[PDB]
């Protein structure tokens, strides 16, 4: 069973706002929210209004739903705009 790919890209108007991780794995049923595990990376792309609870961010499937802010976090604002490095944690 070869697999391939063509190229298929969408246009949607919203960029990275800001990378936030996931501290507790977070599954839904539904495609209405997001579908991730414990430590995911994801990237916010549109933030609700009438849901401020619930943000919306894009997983590595490159799915988009709605994920509750409790379970994330913001680790950085932007896509390595800002100067700042990972940290000094030890290697």
């Amino acid at each position: 069973g070869s697999s391939g790919s063509s190229g298929l890209s969408n246009g949607q108007g919203s960029r990275v706002l800001h990378v936030v991780q996931t501290l507790y794995p977070f599954s839904s049923v539904t495609e209405e929210e997001l579908n991730f595990e414990k430590g995911e990376t994801m990237e916010v792309i549109e933030k609700p209004e009438n849901d401020p609870e619930w943000w919306k961010c894009k997983n590595a499937r490159g799915q988009v739903g709605l994920v509750p802010k409790n379970y994330v976090v913001v680790l950085s604002d932007g896509p390595a705009l800002h100067p700042a490095h990972s940290g000094p944690s030890s290697g």
